[PDB]
């Protein structure tokens, strides 16, 4: 007969024994370097220039495009559930509104600034973050002002961007989050805020490590703007480029970022960790991107995973890697769950 | 009219300018700390005790359970495409084969050892890795020998495990990969190999940082063994436990691991990075788990992403975070793609 | 010892027994507060031999200092060092070097977590601990003297109880703690809600 | 019977044994990284514009407000007991003396400069430190020149501050200690001293890490100036903000601080430690604040502690955390105790 063999072993070394630290439910809470709370959550809003808008964004489950007169009814339950922060993306759909230099970006009658005035009046406890970019406002769908050849014009682009960011702060945004990835733009945005006497009250939250990839699908299907004629890889960093991301992180911190965003999130957890060391004195924010968010919804629907389980696992994953902030489309579900 | 405003800016600081490093296709290859090659790939095999087996594993797309007489025809195209390594999981389905102490684990007529002899004879260039655990062989489906109460018995379990691992090496396994997570088991496995005069030729590849979670779905649906009566969380580390994972990594290295496995992979990239610093002199291996693998297949099918694009992104993600080895169910697709 | 100093061997032998017995009875965690050299090793070994190490958290009072802050405690658990001084085992307040060594020792001997006591007055040691025991949970003990000092100061109008309570306890978290043993827990159960 | 059980134990490991280092009274002195001496002590003086002043400050036990003609009789015993340094706070009570721009701050007939001339003449061995701020001199009680809205005007404030500091040094202050916390003020103060050919002889002692909190009670009851209409939290750092304090420390050192002050002290010992690493080549000074000083007096009176015991414990606490200087209202008691 084949019998079960057992080798002779040495007494247990104390150095081997770890399970004393996670045998009980409350210990797996003890073991966490940061616990997920409600004020960590930032929910993105897509504001349409049609004020009575409320349109489902095809590839962004349970997420819509909303105009100003539909905003209070949509944001009231959330704020009363604990929502503390929003990140605004404008979606101007009126014809003639896009142009080469992204003029509509800071149009005072534009969705973003109108969204800013709305929230400031009806929800003055809400912390307002504004995405800063031209891609949503340009005729060619890119994140800066181009050269005749089509590549990006650094100087005119950052010049255009700093103006927008300052204008968002003038309008009452608490935080500007530049997402263009164009070299040196944080410096010019900070200088712009200084010269406008707004730096003392405006948080600059840089998308310091933003990567090219296959995870931005539903976003383009929402804010309608996908790099027509070209590729946003000559400014988004390559996925394999850890060295460049590390350099980009030190750069944005040195140029004045008050915080940084790592995007996408799950698929870039190691970069989040890198950021936690390089930008150790700054708040780090995870952006759970529409592709990551859609992948979880899809996997659950197919039975591969449980939505709420994998949602808590992924988002606790952000906190483990060093983030203390999360921009996520699952914020409304988390407002519910964190209570129970 | 609202016109496009442009702020005055300072000359460009050289320190701001990074795009000089990734403007061309070959530069995004230059920027990678490690490039994906074919000999990096390890493909898991599930061996059935029915030698004429070839059964689809419900929740593991394009992956099956195979017996010995179906193995050469299945592995021949792969080895001729560049496959260099396999990781064996036994799936004994014969009634009466499971028992309290996991006796069938190292049964010489068992799927693993028979699989070992098969491959050694017909594919002697193939590098053979054997998973080491009792969960596939126990009556209760857990990874070690239990106490009367049902928790795990450290001493008898590691005693049982070291025997199995040594027996796999005696049978001709090149590498043993213990996946039980029971405190101190690497020490006893190494000592067992030493006393058997096999340590000089056996790679010990520890699953040093293995986490509890929602990503192991299809695996249980393959190797038929999901923790009946209980939870494998009292030995798998909690997802939030970075401190414990770091300690577990130092422990397994100090106990003799020649390499370590981080599992799951995408969702634990920050731990892979941690490992790249703590175990800097050792090969680090990523395990793309059946849940992660099924999530990608699902997302693609739903149109959220492109399978091959997100497959290359995720797996290059492993290399970016510090891995130089990948256990993946997409190895057969990668044998194809890496050629073109 | 017959002379009155402490007998290391018999003491740790006695202590490990107690700790194991508390775990046998169903304690989830044992927190040795004696400060006698090497006691964590013997407690861990005792738990191992009793097959309880896999489920018992060892929370060492690794950095416990002598001082003037333990007043009310002795007035509760009735036990103040008759005939002698607990300074030959509690570390001296100025001894940062010894505390750092004591922290590495207890971690190496098997502590799953460590306690720094007292808390406010030793925040720099908490920080030291956050670096040396970075992979372990660190716990602040707000001692009866610190707790009584805050109650007294508030009553006198020097400070507001709830304000200085939140300031001091957020102070623990800033210095590296993720756990707090505190007599103001019942008030905090209330406040954290609002 | 329940008998006393004793487990079998291993021989003592040498690595366990520490008590050899602190078994004797002189060893607990050996064990200290710095010992408390008399020249470490800096005593604050509140100078009134009523020269015959000597008024008890309600909430500052045994501390008073004193005018110039009462100063020599008050400082003579102390200097003869070993006092080596004073920090001056002016308290102008004459009506019409406060104004929007803090004009009276550097009034040559003002309490500070008159206090400077006094001490320089009658106690020329005394080292003179002057607090630098506008809060004691402004109509609204804030530490800088405001915008029309009431927030602080960085530019005009630091411009105003540098002038004051330079003027204090012109008058004969050995050291200026700016306590306003307004971004970049150390740079402009240093530049001001350079242009006045006084940088080679003026110590700049920055309140680099000054926090908002509940510990400044009695101070406002002395120097009569508590932030009417507003909150000094938009410039004092938040208590939880370790990251900001670390950044503020590096900033002030890089801008020219010769030393830094951490305030408050006991409740911020971990920040003192942080400072000891970041500003390792600079003298670090602890400020035992009026609230901390009043809390100790209160606790003793109530019997919670012994004043002198807890005074030595707290102040040795500063030295343990990295300070080699202490600003303290218990300096006169310490001049006595350190002798015996
Ligand atoms: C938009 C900035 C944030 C990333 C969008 C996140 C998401 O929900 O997908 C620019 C990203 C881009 O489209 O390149
Ligand atoms: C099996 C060891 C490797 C993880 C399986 C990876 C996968 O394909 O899902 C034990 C894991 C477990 O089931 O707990
Ligand atoms: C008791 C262990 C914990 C310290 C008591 C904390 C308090 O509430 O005062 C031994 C301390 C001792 O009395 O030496
Ligand atoms: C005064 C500078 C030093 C702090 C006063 C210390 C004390 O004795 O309380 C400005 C502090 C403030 O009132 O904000
Ligand atoms: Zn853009
Ligand atoms: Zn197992
Ligand atoms: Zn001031």
């Amino acid at each position: 007969m084949h019998t079960a063999e057992f080798l002779e072993t040495e007494p247990t070394e104390i150095s081997s024994v770890l399970a004393g630290g996670y045998n009980h439910p409350l210990l797996r809470q003890w073991q966490s370097e940061r616990q997920l709370t409600k004020n960590m959550l930032i929910f993105p809003l897509f504001i349409s220039d049609n004020p009575d808008d409320f349109t489902e964004i095809d590839s962004l489950p349970n997420i819509n495009r909303i105009g100003v007169n539909r905003l209070k009814d949509y944001l009231k339950p959330l704020v009363a559930k604990g929502l503390r922060s929003v990140i605004l993306f404008g979606v101007p759909l009126i014809p003639g509104t896009k142009d080469p230099v992204g003029t509509a970006a800071d149009d005072p009658a534009g969705p973003v600034i109108q969204g800013i005035k709305f929230i400031r009046e009806y929800f003055p406890e809400l912390y307002i973050i504004c995405d800063v970019c031209l891609c949503e406002y340009t005729s060619h769908g890119h994140c800066g002002v181009l050269y005749d050849d089509g590549t990006i014009n650094r100087e005119r682009s950052v010049s255009r961007l700093a103006a927008v960011a300052v204008n968002y702060a003038k309008a009452g945004a608490h935080c500007v989050a530049p997402s263009d990835m164009i070299d040196g733009r944080i410096r010019d945005i900070k200088r712009g805020l200084i010269n406008a006497n707004l730096a003392h009250k405006t948080f600059v939250l840089s998308y310091a490590a933003k990567f090219s990839g296959n995870l931005y699908g539903p976003f383009r299907d929402a804010a309608c703007s996908a790099p027509s004629n070209g590729d946003r890889k000559c400014y988004q960093l390559p996925p394999a480029g850890r060295g460049l991301a590390r350099r980009a992180l030190e750069r944005d911190m040195s140029e004045g970022a008050d915080g940084i965003i790592v995007k996408p999130s799950t698929f870039y957890l190691d970069i989040m960790r890198d950021a936690s060391e390089i930008c150790k004195d700054l708040p780090i924010c995870a952006y759970h991107v529409s592709g990551e968010y859609a992948m979880l919804h899809a996997a659950a629907e197919k039975g591969v995973v449980d939505l709420k389980t994998i949602a808590f696992e992924s988002h606790q994953g952000f906190l483990r890697a060093g983030a203390r902030l999360i921009i996520t489309y699952l914020a409304p579900e988390f407002l519910d769950w964190l209570d129970e």
